[PDB]
């Protein structure tokens, strides 16, 4: 229903042009954070008066949009079109002293803009542009980069009793037939990422061995970070394309919830559901069809989510509760909930102002995907969280 900006400002969901004059008029939810108050723009020789157009866009709306005051946007210079000649001012620019690199990168050079994504990522909170492709688009990358920057543009209006319950995006994507890796993200019911931990590639016959563990890394990570945040309530959504492991995947997600039950990380006490998310085959309905929830059997529902970027072509989410410790009286209430939460979830995307549609806790880690499949293919530089605090609290993955 709405979203909630800076200073206690909220604006209802489904209205870019609101959200905008929102942000304008209140800020964003959470400015970021800045250390040098610095950011590199940086690009070739060409186009001198797009990319001063460029500058003032992004100058202009750092302040107005986002309440990011007093920046200095310094342009860094490539001259040639190839991996050495931009990281050399990449690696310049970082020892400038930059929050972050926005870098504009040729149309035509895919495996480049990879290995380049995977440097910045491992270095520093970075948004890349293309010459080819301007508000709306200054608009939407700002989004993200402000996100990077450890910002929150905007959050989900939740119920503050609610306020300390923790769900985790998990699972595993398969990078071909044989090699996957796992993903463990944990997020507040108003649709923040907290923490990201993902495993390195491995092959299918680890996949339960790794997906204990990368859940188990997540949730030290953030009881480290938070330790009087008691979850007492939680909730698994498990998704991705990965070996078909039913009764064992659940087996070992039932194990992984009593393991951190015992090493104190969630309560004694605990209230735990395990989801199964999948999008399912679209339809087309020949505003009623849309927070709608269809009821298949005792476990199963599907959400009625409305095809993004707009008969009514429906985007169907497949919900399947495999396990929970709810007593069976507890069950209809909480099922309502769940299914509610993912709804609100499904309104939850700081790729752009546009809503994805599919829960931020499914879309999060299929974008983490994008990008590994994407440098594993093109042979850049393996995505590198250990020893970065930066990488595992923040959302590099937009
Ligand atoms: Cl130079
Ligand atoms: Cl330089
Ligand atoms: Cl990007
Ligand atoms: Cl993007
Ligand atoms: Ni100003
Ligand atoms: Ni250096
Ligand atoms: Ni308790
Ligand atoms: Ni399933
Ligand atoms: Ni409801």
């Amino acid at each position: 229903l709405t979203y909630r900006i800076g200073n206690g400002a909220s604006v209802p969901i489904s209205n870019t042009g609101e959200l905008i004059k929102g942000l304008r008029n209140y800020g964003p939810y959470e400015v970021p954070s800045l250390k040098y108050n610095q950011i590199a723009l940086i690009h070739n020789n060409q186009f001198s008066s797009l990319i001063n157009q460029l500058k003032s866009q992004i100058s202009s709306k750092i302040d107005e949009v986002w309440h990011i005051h007093n920046i200095n946007i310094s342009e860094f210079i490539y001259d040639s079109p190839h991996f050495d000649s931009i990281k050399s001012q990449v690696d310049n620019a970082i020892d400038t002293g930059v929050d972050g690199i926005m870098l504009v990168l040729p149309e035509y050079n895919t495996p480049l803009y990879y290995k380049l994504k995977s440097y910045l990522i491992n270095s520093i909170p970075s948004q890349f542009m293309r010459y080819d492709i301007l508000t709306f688009y200054v608009d939407n990358l700002l989004v993200q980069f402000v996100s990077k920057l450890g910002g929150k543009p905007w959050i989900l209006n939740v119920d503050p009793e609610k306020g300390s319950d923790i769900i985790i995006g998990t699972g595993a994507t398969r990078i071909d037939n044989v090699n996957l890796f796992c993903f463990a993200m944990v997020f507040k019911k108003d649709g923040t990422m907290l923490w990201n931990e993902i495993s390195p590639i491995v092959t299918s016959s680890e996949y339960l061995t790794y997906l204990k563990s990368t859940i188990k890394k997540v949730v030290y990570g953030f009881k480290k970070s938070n330790p009087d945040w008691d979850v007492e309530k939680l909730t698994l959504h498990v998704s991705g394309k990965r070996p078909k492991m039913k009764d064992g995947e659940t087996k070992i997600l039932k194990e992984t919830v009593e393991e951190l039950k015992k090493q104190e990380m969630v309560s004694r006490d605990v209230k735990y559901a395990i989801l199964h998310l999948n999008e399912t085959h679209p339809f087309w309905v020949m505003h009623p069809y849309e927070g709608t929830k269809v009821k298949l059997s005792s476990k199963r529902y599907l959400l009625t989510l409305l095809q993004p970027y707009l008969v009514t072509p429906i985007k169907p989410l497949s919900v399947e509760i495999v396990s929970d410790n709810w007593t069976s009286e507890e069950y209809y209430h909480n099922v309502h909930e769940i299914l509610d939460e993912i709804y609100y979830l499904s309104k939850m995307n700081w790729r752009g102002f546009r809503s994805r549609n599919l829960p931020v806790t499914v879309n999060y880690p299929k974008l983490v995907a994008g990008i590994i499949a994407n440098v594993n293919r093109y042979g850049g530089y393996p995505i590198n969280p250990e020893g970065n605090r930066s990488l595992q609290t923040n959302p590099w993955f937009l």
